[PDB]
């Protein structure tokens, strides 16, 4: 559980990243898609992205990223009483996208990366470890979907 002045910063932070969501998101998949290639293969639409350029110039990785990151800030914003919100997520991640929990995990360290190259002053340490327990909650309270629906992993 984090505590009010942990949600304060992470929020802080993150009404930043509605300034310019696709450029976040845009950022972060492209991070996401060069440290776990294996990653890209999940896309069938971004499978044909072969170098970090066409990557930049496709608009339609553009748009899933305004879509990652406008479902991740709904879920912020309800400060851990995300049910309503997650439950759909896991089901189609778990289901039809067939996302292991590691992507998740992977995707979560792309976040940080992205928010402290663009945020240093609003993202040291303290605001670094209140987004990690965030990304962390997220991912814990997935998993426990993706166990009673027999995707655990
Ligand atoms: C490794 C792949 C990967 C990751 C880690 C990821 C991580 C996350 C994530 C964590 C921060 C959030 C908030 C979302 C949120 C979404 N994802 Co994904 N998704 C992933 C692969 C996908 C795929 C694949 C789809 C469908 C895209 C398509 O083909 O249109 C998807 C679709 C979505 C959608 C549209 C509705 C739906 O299909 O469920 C939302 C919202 N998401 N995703």
């Amino acid at each position: 559980v984090l505590s009010e002045g942990e949600w304060q910063l992470v929020l802080h932070v993150w009404a930043k990243v509605e300034a310019d969501v696709a450029g976040h998101g845009q950022d972060i998949l492209i991070r996401l898609f060069k440290s776990h290639p294996e990653t890209l293969e999940k896309f069938d639409r971004f499978k044909h992205l072969k170098t970090e350029a066409e990557m930049k110039a496709s608009e339609d990785l553009k748009k899933h990223g305004v879509t990652v990151l406008t479902a991740l800030g709904a879920i912020l914003k309800k400060k851990g009483h995300h049910e309503a919100e997650l439950k759909p997520l896991a089901q189609s991640h778990a289901t039809k996208h067939k996302i292991p929990i590691k992507y998740l995990e992977f995707i979560s360290e792309a976040i940080i990366h992205v928010l402290h190259s663009r945020h240093p002053g609003d993202f040291g340490a303290d605001a670094q470890g209140a987004m990690n327990k965030a990304l962390e909650l997220f991912r814990k309270d997935i998993a426990a979907k993706y166990k009673e629906l027999g995707y655990q992993g």
